[PDB]
């Protein structure tokens, strides 16, 4: 089973690719300069190209194992092999997996098409598995055989839906037959021995195929969306409670491997910092809930100080047991 | 399994290639000028002419992979090739993908039907994918076959629906047999070995198939009508939380691509900023709880205030943790 | 399967062109004349006709792919050629879709029966799909072939209802037996070898055949009283939420086609301007209702201003933030 | 059964083994001097880089038996062999099982690849079975019997999906065949003697086994993910009781064990101290609540004590048997 081919064929294995991307971005970025210096607008330009090239960044990270993006300064394309010190970016550009060859973590450049450029200017997403000593994509064998299972399942289908019922007629003695039929609805002969039988086909085989098929799929992600088969929603919503879905440990951890390889480089040579923004987001009637709770929790701890005698070290060690005070 | 034959028997298929478009141009837009000269009965003009060729745009996007909008101004048809550095648009118009000859991103000139067009004077909607390093639509080969196979089960019901029943007689000795049984209801013979048995199809193969169709259309698409068959709405209403429905996000990510592409070249060579209305409208009846719940915010906020005695620093500091203050 | 004789046979595809239409114009229309010199009692019988006229022109647009309306005006029949620049109409008269011919949107004038008429004087409301490059009506070949099997199911019962029970006899020895069955009630034979058995026929594929049809009609359209089989309600009411229904979209993009096709001459050349009545008609209960809550908005809203000491730069930054103020 | 092919093979038992080691460090650590002499900022990565070591030594201890880190100072690499007395460390590096020879707790140093490490700079993490006398993984052979037959079960689907159903021709006597079915419908043949039977394969064998793996495997692990087929969840939220969940309990020792392993020699060796970090965050609403509650509860204290004429011993007395004073 060839992954590649699969992606082309089955749209269900690219979404469960690009899932993951588009929802780690689907809140946005903040981009904030060390320097204090750079200008607003045209620092959320450079925010734009950042998401940009992060997306397909995460993409050949889960079906390739590593990505590569490029911080396009003010240089000539020699000057890529040349360290960098100090210097703010033009730009963000994403580096296709094939056009890329990199010798290990043992050199310092790479090769792109044959353009030599420096590690200094490149973040680099990667999975290493320290137990196969390898980079990995997000799919293993197993995975592949189950996405090739649920969709040779409809192959299968169209293999015989044209004649899953058909007649089986036998006549030694033997247009007009369909004629006959057609008309009087009444199928006549005259061999003693002749006979007419309905073949038909069943289904029972594949109906119980999908189900087990399915199960094996919730059992080897972790994204609702190919799980439930887009029946369930993201659990990404806001219950009041610190008792967080799966999927959001998920994305979690996700955005903090990106940030430490985005932050790796932007803040030492390019002082630059990157920051996600909160993967969940309260609504409006939210923010005025929470607004009127921590009023009257003020209004609570300003009657109590009033209208008590309670000592100064009492006082005192109330606030921190409070975790508001 | 052809895209172009799908599309003109099937109005399954066709709903779900304008269902995305209809939803994103839904609530309308939003057209603003830089430079404040404009006035705003001419401005709306120019947007009810933008909404009418993003409609189509979109369309293309999903069922080609590229789309385009021509940007018309007051100029002649041999000066669409010189490039534009600001000028006020007199209007859009969609250019048909058939028409449109376009030899990459490397290339800044198309050829229209034979019309050279400079590419500052286009907005460009494309749907590229790294991996498979072309432009791709928003269906596969896969998501083909399903719709196929949907289409297929109706057309083996019409083909015996005719000829579900009908008997089989054997006679060797054998209207008249029709008449006897019309007005008497008994068929007589004389031959010990005659036989009649009625002949009876099944469609318990082509019941089972439609429900395993069903479940491999919801996984291959997020449109809720397409995978719900029209049963479900598109949940784009207000719950008073921040947990959106997945088409909600589908829609947004669409918007802020076709902002994006439009932004790039309204602003840069037109002076002209778009936006997008937001997804979620607010019926009148929500708007007044609003603003009922905001005006109780600020009556205890400020009853708060007077009657309390917080130092400056504690009171200051409760506002920066505050939403609406 | 041909759409007119589909139409003349069943009601069911009668009603489902037809409902669209019915529906648009439920709620009446607004008319109203920039100069604000016609009369409202003259303007009113124009509004009257103009609504007839309309019907006629979806039910077209649906059945055919485009609707021809003639504003007539105070004129000869050989001045309908010429062109209008400004002036009030007398009324408005739907032409018959055969009777027309019109050459495409290159030509300025169409052929009515032969009747010469400038374009100027004539509404159209055309569907034309870009990707077929022709008009088209809302309907596709995969929907007749539904409607067609939705018929032939009842034709096949006819079929065979007064045969569904019937004797077979066999009687190589053999008026009078049904004479002895219908008074004695027993039927005596002499043959050893006689036999006697009753043929039945079956409708559990008609039944299963119903069920997969009624899916598919559900799928393919998006008016509640078809999908339905008039079982379910349009679905126009007040929720007192901003999720409205599938239908309730649909009918509103109809309606904003019909006002841009009717108020692109009607504002031009003939002065006029007509507007589509809100599809939601709130209850007098309901009236009363919003404005006891509205009512109590202000009250609210007066009681904080008079009892709290808010900056006026705090009191101006709460009106734009609040909906009603 | 071999695990390492297992591994390579099979995304579910990937995640088994590195489930646990991602909820660990999942809330984050602790890292504190005992000199309180070091920056914070300095101390922050010197965490960052404590948290990549530890996810591969838990990952490590779970596949193999035992983890290995090393505590990397300002020294060359000859130097690796002298011991520690009081040191800063530079950072942590994990160190690869294959790579480490360890003759037992009798020695105190290491081999890695030939470079010999004391052990008074390496954070040893390991699971020693004294009723074994060995060191061993957190899975046994029925276990792994367990992923086994999970995975077996979808590759006996693959090798009869193709022909789960196939006819089987008998005729002595006898392209063509396939023709007349194809269009006509209707299987024809001359020999009195001729059959056509469908042979049919069924899956109730492996729809059964599914049920029985699945409880196996909820039966011999406590990680919620794994047992549930990723459809629980991890129950480390705040139900407001003591009343904790067994992946809860199974963690806290984990992370103890941990604790115990790092503080042995960085408290000692390198003067720093590292904790864990709660497993159970409280939400922002949650904080609220509580803080209210304890301030009720030091007012209604406050009440009792002014409008109160209790003695001073039996004043006294309550304070030891209250909790919060």
């Amino acid at each position: 089973i060839s992954s590649l081919e699969l992606y082309k064929y089955s749209i269900f294995f690219r979404n469960y690719i690009e899932n993951v991307a588009e929802d780690c971005l689907k809140n946005g970025l903040i981009l904030e300069s060390a320097a204090h210096n750079v200008s607003e607008v045209e620092l959320a330009r450079l925010k734009v190209q950042l998401k940009n090239a992060l997306l397909n960044c995460i993409i050949s990270y889960r079906f390739h194992g590593i990505g590569y993006v490029l911080v396009k300064t003010k240089d000539t394309l020699i000057d890529l092999e040349q360290p960098v010190n100090i210097e703010l970016p033009i730009g963000f550009e994403y580096l296709d997996y094939e056009y890329v060859r990199d010798l290990g973590v043992d050199f310092d450049h790479i090769t792109y098409k044959a353009v030599k450029i420096h590690k200094s200017r490149l973040i680099i997403y990667e999975n290493f598995d320290y137990i196969l000593k390898r980079y990995v994509p997000c799919y293993t064998e197993s995975f592949l055989l189950d996405i090739y299972l649920f969709e040779k399942i409809y192959v299968e289908i169209e293999r015989r839906i044209e004649n899953h019922n058909f007649l089986f007629y036998k006549d030694e003695s033997l247009a007009r037959l369909k004629s006959n039929l057609n008309n009087e609805g009444m199928f006549y002969t005259a061999t003693p021995s002749a006979s007419l039988e309905v073949i038909k086909y069943d289904l029972s085989y594949l109906k119980e195929a999908l189900a087990l098929i399915k199960a094996k799929i919730g059992a080897d992600t972790k994204e609702p969306l190919t799980r439930s088969f887009n029946e369930q929603a993201k659990g990404l919503g806001n219950d009041g409670k610190g008792d967080r879905s799966n999927y959001y440990d998920f994305l979690k951890g996700v955005q903090e491997q990106v940030e430490n390889s985005c932050n790796l480089k932007l803040t030492k040579y390019f002082g630059l910092d990157m920051k996600f923004n909160s993967l969940i987001m309260l609504s409006e009637e939210q923010k005025v809930e929470r607004d009127i709770k921590l009023i009257e929790l003020y209004s609570k701890y300003n009657q109590l100080i009033q209208s008590s005698s309670f000592n100064n070290e009492e006082l005192a060690m109330l606030k921190e047991k409070l975790f508001s005070f």
